[PDB]
């Protein structure tokens, strides 16, 4: 058995190494003897040249093809001569290098995350693989520079390495609703080898804002003859969260007492408050009608306002 | 009349505790209008009857008020820090109109009371500590130190209460992530939220906190043995069992479900030569064995889940072939 070594994806005709010096055959006999490569039915990677005895590469040994992530990748062959039979055996170990870059399975990486995740929380990443060996396979990753995550790098019990996202900072819709991250994978090349992978974080709102009113205080003048229907008040407050977390409900306050709810109407959507039932002057002059705003959110925090009804005789 | 007002106020002002029983003496206008009670019979003293309840009578005879209907603070004045009940008084021969006015007083009548009788969240197993979870707030009508005071949280190992006061002054309580929660371990954990007023003693209400833990894939395949070994004749047919590898996961569904195949680990002619069901990590005979082509064959074969993030576990069966 005979043991060479070359770089994989040598050209073709690279000389791999020669019979006359190492199996001794007699350089003048070789026609003779009809020296020949074995290759079976298997590529015909080698072939010998008669004139000067080397073996040479003749077909592409990719070592990726060939070996996969085997540490070792070792291509074996035979060599025939006749006047006498003889079989000779060698091997050739086919050496990395480094003609892969790492690469992601998808072009981009979208997450949804809600704003009201804590500090804290981890993310994995899509993975990087490189076909090549050691130091050629993938080393590490990076990410652009954010005001949100840190990166770690985790490597697994079989050696195989991933990102995972941390989240330092909280994401706030109100603010930045999107967030735009650079995922590199790099192996260990000299010099390195690199993909990317954008990341588009999509922030999802949650209820963190209350409902705010325009005014605390709110001040009508009604005749107390008004007749049902009688438009008083129009009260609105605003939300900064989106859809049902910000969506506005109101509602009479706990704050009044009763006869409120028999006295006016007020419309759960538009925030107008209604006569529905009679005034009276000399009964009572002036009403105090707390009206609350709540949201459609998880929950909602109330906001309140009074409306002060100044009865007219 | 020479005081019929203090301060702005008519004279004839009584407090009373709320909800007291028909017939509960308020007080006696005619000794505090005084009245002659010589001449009152003629006078046919009676409190005004308007469009609202008759909360109070005064018995014309002896000048005495008491309670008529139910005085429920809760429905006169909701959370109204204070709650007055304003009546007229009249008398004939002359004709006169007197204002009274009663101060209806708070008890602690009232539990608190959730909106709803359970509460569900689902929580993954990959959440951090320190994120918080909302929880349904309680309502207490009552008022000052009777309505909602506090959150107690039942005894359990993952979950802290905090208690928020909002800018209203109401209050609601949040879990507090403390440990991770293992789906592994325990995939459901049950609490139980009681709200509780500042009586005494303290009135409560109760929320189930049913909580489902979201499995995560925090677990890879493992083989039961990371070496199988066959020896197999030269001269076996397609469909020759060679060997079955095993891995398990101890995660739920998909994040359990495992995947059989051959590992990048391989040298090329290994899935020519050999065949693997995916399902069943069978490894069968594909291509023809040949003892003087090659003696041993070694075949990795790698484990992986159907879930996020998976990590292969793997395995080498060596396949000695037999002349
Ligand atoms: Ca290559
Ligand atoms: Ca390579
Ligand atoms: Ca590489
Ligand atoms: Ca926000
Ligand atoms: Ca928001
Ligand atoms: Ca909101
Ligand atoms: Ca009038
Ligand atoms: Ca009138
Ligand atoms: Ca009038
Ligand atoms: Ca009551
Ligand atoms: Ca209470
Ligand atoms: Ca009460
Ligand atoms: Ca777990
Ligand atoms: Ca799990
Ligand atoms: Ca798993
Ligand atoms: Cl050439
Ligand atoms: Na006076």
């Amino acid at each position: 058995i005979i043991h060479y070594e070359i770089l994989e994806e040598r050209e073709r005709g690279f000389p791999v190494g020669n019979v006359v010096t190492d199996l001794g055959l007699d350089l003048g006999s070789l026609s003779a003897r009809r020296l020949r490569v074995v290759s079976g039915a298997s590529r015909r990677f080698f072939e010998v040249n008669w004139e000067t005895g080397e073996m040479f590469v003749n077909d592409r040994l990719d070592r990726e093809e060939l070996c996969g992530t085997l540490p070792s990748c070792t291509v074996t062959l035979e060599l025939v001569v006749e006047n006498p039979l003889e079989l000779f055996s060698a091997e050739v170990v086919v050496q990395d290098i480094n003609d892969n870059n790492p690469s992601f399975p998808t072009g981009e990486m979208k997450l949804e995350i809600s704003e009201a995740l804590a500090p804290g929380t981890r993310f994995p990443l899509e993975s990087a693989h490189d076909p090549d060996v050691g130091s050629n396979s993938l080393q590490t990753y990076e990410l652009s520079h954010n005001e949100y995550f840190a990166l770690r790098v985790q490597t697994r019990e079989d050696g195989t390495k991933y990102a995972e996202l941390v989240l330092e900072r909280a994401l706030d819709w109100e603010r930045e609703p999107s967030v735009q991250l650079v995922l590199t994978a790099l192996d260990g090349g000299t010099p390195a080898r690199s993909a990317t992978l954008p990341i588009r974080i999509t922030v999802l709102d949650a209820n963190d804002n209350a409902p705010a009113f325009n005014q605390s205080l709110y001040r009508a003048r009604v005749r107390e003859d008004a007749p049902p229907g009688t438009r008083v008040a129009q009260v609105l407050a605003t939300d900064l969260d989106e859809g049902l977390n910000g969506e506005i409900v109101y509602s009479f306050g706990s704050h009044n007492r009763a006869g409120v709810r028999e006295l006016f109407a007020l419309d759960l959507v538009t925030g107008v408050l209604t006569i529905k039932g009679r005034l009276d002057f000399e009964d009572t002059k002036l009403h105090e009608i707390y009206i609350q705003a709540k949201d459609k959110g998880a929950n909602p925090e109330g906001a309140h306002c009074k409306v002060l009804v100044e009865v007219v005789d």
